[PDB]
DNA sequence: CCTGCATCCGTGAAACCATATGGATTATTAAGCAAAGCTTCTTTTC
């Protein structure tokens, strides 16, 4: 969607803007790969669904990082070896929050 | 030397340095996979 593409110019907006350099942004299964350079935090990329969810997914990311991105309201899906996910709605207002959260880390 | 007594031994009821090193552990990615979802063909209903 063109909605995903506005969503991607903000989103590369606010990673290029907090100094949040990326290993590569790719469109994969039709979907955007905000992918980090290294695994900052315990995360591996900032990637984008189609199906109206951004979502922020890491491998053995702390537990408190998750509790300032479920003070944005984010879901989360642990894996059993440490694959984290987070889930938000696709919106530019969270673009902010979860780049403003993650700028905080 | 050999007969004759004694006994006695068995026997059961500290700290460190240094240097490899590789094996153990962790991260990172490609494959794959079950589950879902289009696309058309029959099947059942009025």
């Amino acid at each position: 969607t063109s909605d995903m593409e506005e969503d991607k110019d903000l989103m590369l907006k606010l990673l290029d803007k907090n100094g949040f350099v990326l290993k590569k942004v790719e469109i994969y299964r039709s979907n955007y790969l905000a992918i980090l350079e290294k695994r900052t935090n315990g995360i591996r990329n900032f990637e984008i669904n189609n199906n109206g969810n951004m979502r922020i997914f890491g491998y053995k990311m702390m537990e408190h990082h998750i509790q300032k991105f479920t003070d944005i309201g984010m879901s989360c899906k642990i894996a059993k070896n440490g694959n984290v996910y987070l889930d938000i709605k696709r919106s530019a207002e969270n673009i902010e929050a979860v780049i403003t959260v993650a700028s905080e880390l």
